[PDB]
């Protein structure tokens, strides 16, 4: 007994046990359960880091401290564990000595101990090494007698597909329920807890440190639950910091908001952090930023830079996406760019932009490559095309593009991501769309706003396209849309700035090597008269520069004159160019 | 006085130290991960290194010399104990008492000193310390393998709580050069022992090129203690010794299982003129024109220019399919890799199901079979070293035609779950299967610089103008004649012949008589594919009817002779 199971009474009474805050339900409703007449066996069913194993640890503090009814008074919790028990069990019922050794020094007890079995679900199936069960079959009368006063804590999935498996063991336990406390309900738990940590790191800790722990902590991380992570930030924060008063008022050792959300961008990867950076500088010219990489388009910048500060300033619904746009309007005009820049602006990198072409949807059948096949179907366990991704990154800007060429049953799943912000996947998993952008371009319109942009100026293409020929008579899908958007085509006023940034960003690494070019103003309208396009767009501009400017170069080698380290030129005639040294 | 004391003042007075140099943002993560409460259990995971040396020799040097005040210095830690645990104790339970004897009393002085215990991974790992992790006693740094890992350490749910995943990242050739840089305080004043510049990277450059199934620094310190061995013991081998210290010292050491010298392993400035007739101009003498991505693309590639989101060694390669491109993608990997590893074909030929999706780049999910897929989702995997085929992919219907723009231009790298692919070190050769299956006829007055301009110039732009406006460099391989092939019809016959001097038949062919083959020889359809049942039908199943016949006795040479209908080679 005293070789496997740790006392967790006479842990609280050297004050080695954490200070539980709360859980003053859930431990009264495990005293309930713990005081029956028989199957006094509480199983405090949650999930991973929701503080049931600090319930009993609140109860093993609160016997010692009198808090518990007579009854429960002067009891030991004893924490067996079954991974101490399976330790060297090498031979024939070496196991069920250890067992039947605990058990009949549990009966010496004479019911003056709690057994702690923390993760039962490691109980279903201990022994089990010749035939039938060993070790949840073997308390199994003294589980039903009401003699082992058995605090089960297990996780609720772990409960379901281990004991609730074995029937005649689910009904000796109890589920109590530990349900994950709430932001406002675990700052009680961490400012009382703030000092059992200050008193480790010897590091200050502020409860704006601590409001702030729990409100990042439950927004960003959404795969573990709340006291675990809360509590998990203030500890690396306080290592963080330890760092910086040991080696090499300004020297801090104050933990604040400043460094929670440092180490949890260190975790996640979401840049929230202080409002001291060019955030200031970056939060009213949202708009002009986007601008930086979309040339024009001010109907669009409006429309998406205006819903992202919506959010910002946390006056968004929190149980729809950030923004749902339809961006219907011709093709290679800024809609598939500006999801790249609104990716590269809130998220800051335009590779968190889940691209999603609606072509290959073109069939009824192939709507659970979106969403997942069912339980039974190839491809249930892969998942679906969208609702994995956004597990993958429930930050992202989704494109839809050009939704006009999916099935109208598509529309269908994309209804409750706009309207709710969940797609529930094919393994009946909900993914969340609260934190996603869902653009959709489309070209269901582009004929008639081509042709009237410098007719109707700013606001008539959005009235009436919409109910001879566009999208009304299914209803349902408009009004879910947060802002419909449609694009002026470019002129030559935009193509000129919109051909600059062709190799802008390879342009700060590529300077020692003999290159360095400054604008030419002659070749401007070699580029657009390809290029700037009313009909097709402005696409033709990236192979008018793979059909334009990079051929006379890599394939010009073997005649033995042209040798790279002189910049090229372009001009008016007709030369087919040369290149002098 | 003997097991549970080690003094740590000790480490300056013997010079027990071996000093970690590289991993700092690494180790002072292992000191983030200790200084907590949760969580305080740094397992360290991966290659060699650190392993609880890099904390503890990194611990003392801040502390005697003097910087900072003694106001803020006192953390005075100390370091495993583990050798007397098993040795010396005899029965069963009375070995155990030395296991709790070593932990409960250090908690003497109330928690004034604590301590580190280091390699926890064998179970001592959760049997007999497990009480004394989960008691709050003292933290640990663990040291494990990855897979060693989840072999023991995280499919539990006790220690995690605990513990947590430290990788560390594959370290540089710098390893083992700050080694030998200290080291010179043991070697120099008492044996006068030199290693130069090019011997300490000698041992360190087997990671890259030479061999990549086996990590760099264990490969690093063995390799020179074996070839700085060289002086004291080949003097007791029952002008006199190169004191200049070559490349020689680690080839006698590394190469003792090989086979190959130095003279192809560190490719050089100047080795270039050497690295061009080794292996591939004396099985063949030709094949000359792939040569040219080792001669003029080459220059951007290997002396720390290559830039992988632009194709810059990607020179493009055309010609037939089964006419000498799979020996090549086998005789370069055969002239880089010193065997044959090389197995990559893909064709577009002959399937028509829905499968294509996966064999691009990848398979987004909808789908069955993601373990194979496609070739090219496999072979990176398997190992990064392919050389990637591109084949009649001009049939199908024109709806699966412009999905081969994507993969070459720099818009995303295109990965499958977050792992890198190879954009650097292959060459692609495609295969053009339109009108030059007419061509391969004659050999005489075929076309270089008249073939790809006036011929593709009319026949390219009336269905699809979007594949041979970025594909233009056109050469054809070998024309499928006589001689060429009886080349090739003796490459096959002369590992027919070592199949045959195994039994004691020396068999000789003439230029007359491998030619009685070229009737019913080459295909222009299939290539050389039935040039080997040729071998079969016309001589090898009647050679096998008169070895077994007796007719044929091992030791007399035959000849043959011009005969009836059927021509087979009798007396
Ligand atoms: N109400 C609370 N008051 C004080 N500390 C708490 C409270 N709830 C949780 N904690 C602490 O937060 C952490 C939560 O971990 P646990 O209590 O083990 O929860 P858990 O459900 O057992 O998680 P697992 O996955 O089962 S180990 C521990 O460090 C607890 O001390
Ligand atoms: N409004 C705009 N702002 C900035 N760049 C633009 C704009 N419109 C077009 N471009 C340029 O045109 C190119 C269009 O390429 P592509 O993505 O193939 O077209 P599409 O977006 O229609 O698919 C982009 O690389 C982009 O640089
Ligand atoms: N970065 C480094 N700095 C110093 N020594 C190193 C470094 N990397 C490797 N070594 C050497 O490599 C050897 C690795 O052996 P070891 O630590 O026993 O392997 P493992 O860590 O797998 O137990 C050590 O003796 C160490 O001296
Ligand atoms: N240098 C060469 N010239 C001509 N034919 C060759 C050469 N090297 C190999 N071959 C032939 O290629 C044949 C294999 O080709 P095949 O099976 O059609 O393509 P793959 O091997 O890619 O499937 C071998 O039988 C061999 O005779």
């Amino acid at each position: 007994l005293k070789k496997y199971t740790i006392d967790l009474t006479e842990r609280a009474e050297q004050g080695k046990l954490d200070p539980v805050i709360g859980r003053d339900e859930e431990i009264r409703r495990t005293i309930q359960v713990l005081q029956r007449r028989t199957k006094n066996n509480p199983v405090l069913i949650g999930e991973p880091g929701v503080g049931k194993t600090a319930i009993v640890e609140g109860l093993a503090q609160r016997i010692i401290n009198g808090e518990v009814p007579e009854g429960l008074k002067g009891r030991r919790v004893l924490a067996l564990d079954m991974g101490a028990l399976v330790a060297g069990a090498k031979y024939r019922g070496e196991f069920e000595e250890r067992l039947k050794g605990v058990l009949n020094d549990l009966a010496k007890q004479e019911g003056n101990v709690i057994l702690f079995i923390d993760e039962l679900h490691t109980m279903v199936g201990a022994g089990k090494a010749d035939g039938a069960m060993d070790a949840g079959n073997m308390l199994k009368p003294a589980l039903a007698r009401g003699e082992l006063h058995c605090v089960g804590a297990t996780t609720l999935d772990e409960y379901r597909q281990y004991i609730e498996k074995d029937a005649a063991l689910e009904r000796r336990f109890q589920k109590v329920f530990v349900a994950e406390p709430s932001v406002e309900d675990t700052i009680a738990i961490l400012r009382g807890l703030k000092e059992r940590y200050e008193l480790h790191h010897h590091v200050q800790i502020t409860d704006p440190a601590i409001v702030a722990a729990a409100t990042l902590s439950h927004r960003y991380i959404a795969d573990r639950q709340l006291p675990d992570k809360a509590i998990d930030l203030i500890d690396e924060a306080a290592s963080s910091i330890r760092m910086q008063i040991d080696s090499k008022r300004l020297l801090r050792n104050k933990v604040t908001d400043a460094e929670i959300a440092e180490v949890l961008a260190r975790w996640t990867g979401i840049p929230v952090s202080r409002m001291m950076e060019s955030e200031r500088e970056k939060l009213l010219r949202m708009e002009q930023e986007l601008h930086h990489r979309v040339i024009g388009q001010n109907e669009a910048v409006d429309a998406v830079s205006n819903a992202i500060r919506r959010s910002r300033a946390g006056l968004a619904d929190p149980n729809r996406p950030i923004g749902s746009f339809l961006f219907l309007g011709p093709t290679g005009v800024g809609k598939t760019e500006l999801c790249k820049a609104l990716a590269n602006f809130m998220f800051d990198s335009d590779e968190a932009m889940v691209r999603i072409d609606m072509s290959e949807f073109m069939e009824k059948h192939s709507v659970s490559r979106l969403v997942g096949a069912p339980p039974g179907y190839v491809g249930y366990e892969e998942g679906g095309y969208l609702t994995e991704a956004v597990r993958r990154r429930p930050y992202s800007v989704i494109l839809l593009d050009e939704v006009e060429k999916a099935h109208p049953d598509v529309f269908n799943i994309l209804l409750q991501v706009l309207d709710d912000g969940r797609l529930t996947d094919g393994q009946g998993r909900t993914v969340d769309f609260r934190n996603t952008v869902v653009i959709m371009t489309s070209n269901l319109g582009s004929d008639l706003i081509q042709e009237r942009f410098g007719e109707l100026d700013y606001a008539h293409m959005k009235e009436l396209v919409l109910g001879v020929v566009s999208h009304n008579f299914r209803p349902e899908f408009i009004n879910r849309i947060d802002e419909v958007v449609v694009f002026h085509p470019l002129g030559e006023q935009h193509i000129a700035s919109i051909a600059q940034i062709q190799l802008k960003r390879l342009y700060k690494r590529l300077e020692e090597r003999g290159y360095e070019i400054h604008i030419s103003d002659e070749a401007l309208k070699l580029l657009s008269e390809n290029g700037y396009d009313p009909v097709y767009g402005a696409r033709p501009l990236k192979r008018a520069i793979q059909q334009q400017i990079e051929n006379p170069l890599a394939q010009q080698i073997l005649s033995g004159e042209l040798v790279p380290g002189k910049v090229i030129r372009l001009e008016v005639n007709e030369d087919r160019i040369v290149a002098v040294q």
